[PDB]
């Protein structure tokens, strides 16, 4: 009945060390003094405090005026706040009177492992299983959030709502894979217990299950939202670049001011300047590219149109530079029918925006577009447009604002053309007033989509995107550097708890650093404590006033 601390005596076949028959390892991790214990316990009490009471705030704030606070891409941080805020409840759960040994400590006295198991209760699961499933709910949400941000850009110059349709399919997919994980690791009875962390995690006993679980489903999420959130940069870091301010009132390199006279008399200046004479002008810019803009549509749209009368009442320019064959076939074009204007060389921004508030028609022929931002240049100038009915381009042009065609058809091409004579004849007035109306607005009406409504699914939704990263790498680095040194620690804490029994100095070579810890509690709480600052700003203190105001 003797047994050597740190081991103990138990009568439990299941609690017995490799060969030490009745005698198991005692419930207190032999390689930490008690100093330290207190001192890690201290640390996560601090922060699971303040994530708790903190995130709980922000809940309480979206469901304050939940009729109206209820709207998708602005409610994905909702269920990242109520993740975590489950997280922190489960790891607060050790520090009530007597819960650590409940937790960690089988009922006679040495360490869980190898949980569930029929024999001990369910208290090292029901901890397990609320922090995992909340730490990989989080992650999972965290995806989606870059990919919403992602896919908020394509609410420009149209009223239809990305991913109004996707909102069950998202949380489907979004529950469901945490719920697989969690069971998978319960299949294999990998829950242990440890009293530093005061909580059951997986793989303590077993390296190769916590790398696998916790390690690699983390470096995928970073991968996604990484890949999403590098998409968003080059779109917003694009629309700076080339048109700024596409923003609450209208402030770019365009603007009312800098184009002078009327509508004919810039039209007759640059015909003019082109030897041309008065007419209906087309005009398309684009790069002379085959399978992704339909310059041979085009020019082969003009073959076809050339052998109508009203072709002499029409006027066409076609700008860029590409493939030699398209450019030759269209030099060719503009010998042979001397109508056309072809420009090949770098034109200046300051022409352009002259050349797009002077023409009548401006044609968008392209195979693929991703959401149609080039359009919206030309509908804030006036122009109305004529494009392919390809990719996102359909949801900005409707049938009071422009003409859609079927891509690669040139006959249906020269049709529209047709038919944009049949509108030339008569008032173009409310196109063009469409069009500079629709280009900067949008259908998310609840609060004036202007600068200070619609910047916050653009702006604002890009900052937590990367700030909410940037925790999640943190934590990522912390079980990636374990799980490369955790197999010397294996081999050393086998070695150190064999010669304690003394049975006639021992050292340990090394453990376990209390330091990535401690960071990586930080990262876990950190993205917590982050993704609450959503609701501070001054409209929800407003809402709080008037809200304290029910007595
Ligand atoms: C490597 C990637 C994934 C990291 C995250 C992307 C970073 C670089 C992006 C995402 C969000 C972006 C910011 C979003 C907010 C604004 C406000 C805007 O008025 C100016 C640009 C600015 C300041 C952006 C700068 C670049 C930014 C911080």
């Amino acid at each position: 009945g003797q047994c050597e601390a740190p081991l103990v005596r138990t009568d439990n076949p299941k609690s017995w060390y490799e060969d030490v028959e009745g005698c198991g390892i005692q419930c207190q991790n032999p390689l930490f003094t008690e100093a330290e214990h207190q001192d890690m316990h201290s640390y996560i009490a601090a922060f699971g405090a303040v994530t708790g009471l903190c995130t709980l705030f922000t809940l309480a704030t979206f469901v304050a005026d939940w009729r109206n606070s209820n709207r998708y891409p602005a409610v994905i941080l909702f269920y990242v706040n109520a993740c975590f805020f489950v997280g922190s409840i489960g790891w607060l759960a050790q520090f009530m009177d007597g819960a650590r040994r409940e937790i960690v400590c089988r009922a006679d006295g040495t360490m869980r492992f190898g949980e569930p198991t029929s024999s001990e209760t369910l208290s090292c699961v029901i901890i397990f299983v609320i922090v995992y499933y909340a730490l990989m709910a989080g992650v999972v949400w965290f995806v989606v959030l870059t990919y919403a941000w992602h896919t908020s850009f394509k609410a420009l110059g149209t009223t239809y709502q990305p991913l109004s349709g996707k909102t069950s399919y998202f949380h489907l997919l979004t529950w469901s894979l945490p719920f697989v994980l969690t069971v998978a690791i319960l299949a294999v009875a990998q829950v242990d217990g440890d009293s530093v962390s005061g909580i059951c995690f997986v793989g303590y006993k077993n390296y190769r299950y916590r790398a696998g679980f916790v390690l690699a489903p983390i470096g995928l999420v970073l991968i996604v939202g990484g890949y999403f959130l590098i998409r968003g940069v080059m779109t917003l870091f694009s629309i700076k670049s080339n048109h700024p301010g596409l923003l609450g009132i209208d402030c770019s390199f365009w603007n009312e001011s800098y184009l002078t006279g009327s509508r004919d008399e810039r039209k007759k200046s640059l015909l003019s300047k082109f030897g041309m004479d008065e007419g209906v002008t087309f005009m398309f810019i684009g790069r002379f590219d085959r399978g992704q803009k339909g310059v041979d549509v085009l020019l082969k749209a003009i073959e076809i149109l050339s052998s109508k009368k009203e072709f002499q009442e029409m006027r066409f320019i076609i700008i860029g530079k590409g493939d030699p064959e398209l450019e030759g076939w269209a030099r060719s074009l503009e010998e042979k029918h001397g109508n056309v204007k072809v420009i090949t060389e770098m034109l200046s921004r300051e022409f352009v925006r002259e050349l797009y508030g002077s023409v009548d028609f401006v044609i968008i022929p392209s195979y693929f577009e991703p959401f149609g931002l080039v359009a919206l240049e030309a509908m804030c100038l006036g122009a109305i447009p004529i494009a392919s009915a390809v990719g996102g381009l359909r949801d900005i042009i409707t049938n009071e604002t422009g003409i859609l065609v079927k891509a690669g058809d040139p006959g249906e091409l020269a049709n529209a053309i047709l038919k944009a004579l049949e509108l030339s004849r008569s008032d173009l007035s409310k196109f063009r007033e469409n069009c500079k109306k629709r280009a900067m607005s949008f259908s998310d009406q609840a609060r004036m989509d202007i600068r200070l409504a619609k910047n916050e699914t653009m702006l604002r939704l890009g900052i937590f995107g990367f700030l909410a990263f940037g925790f999640v790498l943190i934590t990522f680095s912390c079980h990636f550097y374990d799980f490369f040194n955790q197999a010397e620690w294996e081999r050393s804490f086998r070695d150190y708890v064999l010669c304690q029994a003394n049975v006639t100095d021992c050292e340990i070579k090394n453990r376990p650093s209390l330091l990535v810890e401690k960071i990586n509690l930080f990262a876990m709480f950190g993205t917590g404590i982050a993704m609450s600052t959503w609701v501070w700003t001054k409209a929800t203190l407003l809402i709080w006033r008037r809200t304290w105001c029910r007595l």
